[PDB]
């Protein structure tokens, strides 16, 4: 997250850290047994870390759980990033409390201008590298579809949306991938890709979750 703020410990309860000996991606808990993340975050041997603030300090509210199964969307295109969404089944149910909560799925898609909250442990520098240990937050609006496609000609599919600031200086970044985008208390996006970070006229691109609800619901119910 570039140009954001410190969330505060466990203020974003549904936020998950994906670990393979180190933090590599963000994720969202949608129920006690499932996490949603980005397909580009796929790896063999993931451990799901819940209740996390400082990713490098054991503070007492963490639940570290191994993944039993990973399902990448049947149409994920690694070259275009079209359908960048994956489901992760937890080895055992997480314990829901005030520090670990699930985020609901949307019943409808969000409008441009809707304000959202993006969160992650990703890079905090526009151009340079600095990784935080604590969860960073950022309020950002969904951008109209025309601005999104003007910024990335021929690369935006109907499964993507832009959120951020055209003027640059505030964006999600690498390390944030798979991370949630919550608007009006529903999971509307997953951190997918971008062109650099917080650059002028190159906003963040997100998987539009609203298009995957029937796929999520059907997949979980059967696995
Ligand atoms: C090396 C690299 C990427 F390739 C990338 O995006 C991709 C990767 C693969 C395919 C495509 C594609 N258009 N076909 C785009 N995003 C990056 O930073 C990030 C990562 C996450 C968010 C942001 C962001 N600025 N919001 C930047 C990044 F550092
Ligand atoms: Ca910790
Ligand atoms: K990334």
């Amino acid at each position: 997250i570039v140009g954001g703020y410190t969330c505060g410990a466990n203020t974003v309860p549904y936020q998950v850290s994906l670990n393979s000996g180190y933090h590599f991606c963000g994720g969202s808990l949608i129920n006690s047994q499932w996490v949603v993340s980005a397909a580009h975050c796929y790896k063999s041997g993931i451990q799901v870390r819940l209740g996390e603030d400082n990713i490098n300090v054991v503070e007492g509210n963490e639940q570290f759980i191994s993944a039993s199964k990973s399902i990448v969307h049947p149409s994920y295109n690694s070259n275009t990033l079209n359908n960048d969404i994956m489901l992760i089944k937890l080895k055992s149910a997480a314990s829901l409390n005030s520090r670990v909560a699930s985020i609901s799925l949307p019943t409808s898609c969000a409008s441009a201008g809707t304000q959202c909250l993006i969160s992650g442990w990703g890079n905090t520098k526009s151009s340079g590298t600095s990784y935080p240990d604590v969860l960073k937050c950022l309020k950002a609006p969904i951008l109209s579809d025309s601005s999104c496609k003007s910024a990335y000609p021929g690369q935006i599919t109907s499964n993507m949306f832009c959120a951020g600031y055209l003027e640059g200086g505030k964006d999600s970044c690498q390390g944030d991938s798979g991370g949630p985008v919550v608007c009006s208390g529903k999971l509307q996006g997953i951190v997918s890709w971008g062109s650099g970070c917080a650059q002028k006229n190159k906003p963040g691109v997100y998987t539009k979750v609203c298009n995957y609800v029937s796929w999520i619901k059907q997949t979980i119910a059967s696995n």
